[PDB]
């Protein structure tokens, strides 16, 4: 199994799936490094990110568990198709790249918050990851590059 990568059991439905402990992706299809990734990514902030504040809100009030649950569910309408990564992350990020529909550009390992770089090298070309938590608050990344 790539990098990450384990072997669950659906508890519901008692399928096998797969999940990444690392960029806190699901799926239940099997699974299958560069020097420069490029990103695109969805924050949503809480309470008690770094900076409680953003360009959609002067003072960020939502709790983190209030913060996770917008974040799953954005997940669940990119996944669904009913709503496309980018146009979430415009609406949506708490951050000023939401202007550039998400996109952070390309860079290495040694320059982004560790939980993000972990994760943003843990995919593949094309792939989203599952909630990913830094001190800013909780990030949808989607690799593009």
């Amino acid at each position: 199994l790539p990098p990450g990568w384990e072997k669950a059991m659906s508890r519901s439905s008692g399928r096998v799936y797969y999940f990444n402990h690392i960029t806190n992706a699901s799926q239940w299809e099997r699974p299958s490094e560069p020097a420069r990734v490029r990103c695109s990514h969805l924050l949503v902030k809480h309470s008690q990110s770094r900076r409680p504040s953003s360009w959609r809100q002067e003072k960020i009030t939502r709790t983190k568990e209030e913060a996770l649950e917008l974040i799953n569910g954005y997940i669940q309408k990119i996944k669904s198709g009913e709503e496309d990564f980018e146009s979430l992350a415009s609406q949506f990020s708490d951050c000023s790249s939401a202007k550039a529909r998400g996109d952070l550009g390309a860079f290495s390992r040694g320059q982004m918050q560790k939980p993000f770089e972990d994760a943003s090298f843990a995919l593949r070309t094309g792939e989203m990851s599952g909630p990913v938590f830094t001190d800013s608050g909780i990030h949808i990344i989607l690799r593009t590059e």
